[PDB]
C-alpha cells in the first residue's frame, strides 16, 4: 500500500448548467452566484465512500467548445464522467447524448462509467421532466441524480455515485 486509491473525474455538459458551481461546493462548501465561463480547472478531494478512504481528482471543463485536440486527451485520463445539464434548459437537456458519444468514441467503449446529472432542481422553472431523464438514464445503463449546487442538494451523492460506478467497473 502506497497511498490511497485515486479516481480521474472529468465534469462536462453545455455552458451555464452548473459543472463549476457544483465542484465548487463539493471543494469549498460554497455557492458561486457570478457565472465566470470556463475553460479547464483541475480540483483534489479527499473523501471516505464505503469505508475505502480516498482521492478525488476532478477535471472541471468548458461547456463552450468545438473541436480540440487537448479535450479529446483528458477524456480519454479520465475514468468516469459526469454529465450534467440543467433542469431549466432543455437544450442542455438534449446535448448529453451528443457528450455520451464523444465520450463512448474516444474511450472505444459502449461501458464507461458515468452519472447522469441534472443540475439546478431548485429553480421553479422546470422544463425537463425527472420521469424523462430517469428514462434517458435507463437506457443508457447509468444513474440519474438531481443536484442543486445551490441548496448542495444531490450534489456529495453525484460524486460519491461515480465512484461507485467506477468501482463496480473493475
Ligand atoms: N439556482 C441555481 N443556479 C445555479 C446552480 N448551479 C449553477 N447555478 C448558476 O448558474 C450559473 C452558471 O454556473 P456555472 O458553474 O458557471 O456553470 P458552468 O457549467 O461551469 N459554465 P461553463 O461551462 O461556461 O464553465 C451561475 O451564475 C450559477 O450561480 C444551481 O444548482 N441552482
Ligand atoms: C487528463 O485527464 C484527467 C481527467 C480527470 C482528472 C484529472 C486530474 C485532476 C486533478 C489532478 N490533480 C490536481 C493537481 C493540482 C491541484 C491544485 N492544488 C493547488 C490543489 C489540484 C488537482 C490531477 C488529474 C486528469
Ligand atoms: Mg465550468
Amino acid at each position: 500500500f502506497q497511498g490511497m486509491t485515486e479516481y480521474k473525474l472529468v465534469v462536462v455538459g453545455a455552458g451555464g448548467v452548473g459543472k463549476s458551481a457544483l465542484t465548487i461546493q463539493l471543494i469549498q462548501n460554497h455557492f458561486v452566484d457570478e457565472y465566470d465561463p470556463t475553460i479547464e480547472d483541475s480540483y483534489r478531494k479527499q473523501v471516505v465512500i464505503d469505508g475505502e478512504t480516498c482521492l478525488l481528482d476532478i477535471l472541471d471543463t468548458a461547456g463552450h467548445e468545438e473541436y480540440s485536440a487537448m479535450r479529446d486527451q483528458y477524456m480519454r485520463t479520465g475514468e468516469g464522467f459526469l454529465c450534467v445539464f440543467a433542469i431549466n434548459n432543455t437544450k442542455s437537456f438534449e446535448d448529453i447524448h451528443h457528450y455520451r458519444e464523444q465520450i463512448k468514441r474516444v474511450k472505444d467503449s459502449e461501458d464507461v462509467p458515468m452519472v447522469l446529472v441534472g443540475n439546478k432542481c431548485d429553480l421553479p422553472s422546470r422544463t425537463v421532466d425527472t420521469k424523462q431523464a430517469q428514462d434517458l438514464a435507463r437506457s443508457y445503463g447509468i444513474p440519474f441524480i438531481e443536484t442543486s449546487a445551490k441548496t448542495r442538494q444531490g450534489v456529495d451523492d453525484a460524486f460519491y455515485t461515480l465512484v461507485r460506478e467506477i468501482r463496480k467497473h473493475k
